[PDB]
């Protein structure tokens, strides 16, 4: 069995970025949100969009924000450690599965690697036990097309799924994603896409009327 990727303090966030969070009103985020080292002004969410707390490094930001620089610094530090831990895992079980396109597949537990961009153009399933772990290592971008849905089967849980991407993630309109995203650059969601997972970006997270829920 493959070890969990430990998120440390970042586990407490639904969205954590380094250069902000952009949004087309109205999104529905469940869980805490934060950005650092950038100013809290870079968080373009209103308070009715977030059920949880909005954290800022400073006095700027949405009206309900809490200022807490040391927690955001630890969180961001922990996200970096997680990203490096995930990208650093060795001996994949798969390499270049589907040649970079994985529509229709059922993915069983393990460590998967892609040395290019990964596309998800049609529905997929992630299947395994309540304690199985999946780590997806993607050296380019990650794309998912509109209305694509990731289904979990067999007791598989979103909190045990990790997607590490060296490039940007793009989730298409109406799509539904499962798992923790650790991106080295951005994560960008389109109209009414949803995610059950965490969006951890080393640049920005962009949203357009999305539903974002932290995995239980």
């Amino acid at each position: 069995t493959l070890d969990l990727v430990n998120l440390g303090v970042a586990a407490n966030f639904a969205i954590l970025s380094k250069t902000g969070i952009t949004d087309v009103y109205k999104s529905a985020i469940t869980g805490d949100v934060g950005a650092s080292p950038i100013t809290g002004a870079a968080i373009l969410l209103k308070c009715d969009e977030v059920t949880g707390t909005i954290f800022s490094v400073d006095a700027a930001g949405p009206a309900c924000k809490i200022t807490d620089a040391s927690r955001l610094t630890t969180a961001v530090g922990d996200m970096q450690i997680a990203y490096d831990n995930a990208a650093g895992r060795l001996n994949p079980d798969f390499l270049n599965l589907g040649a970079g396109t994985i529509g229709g597949k059922t993915l069983t537990p393990g460590l998967y690697k892609w040395t290019s961009t990964l596309n998800i153009p049609t529905d997929i399933t992630i299947s395994g036990s309540s304690t199985d772990v999946w780590i997806f290592q993607v050296a380019g971008n990650l794309n998912m097309s509109s209305a694509v849905r990731i289904t979990l089967a067999g007791g598989a849980q979103a909190k045990n799924i990790f997607w590490q991407t060296a490039g940007a993630v793009t989730l298409g309109s109406t799509s539904h994603f499962e798992g923790n995203i650790l991106s080295q650059t951005g994560i960008n969601m389109k109209t009414a896409a949803s995610i059950n997972g965490r969006m951890m970006a080393q640049t920005a997270v962009t949203l357009q009327m999305n539903t974002v829920t932290i995995p239980q």
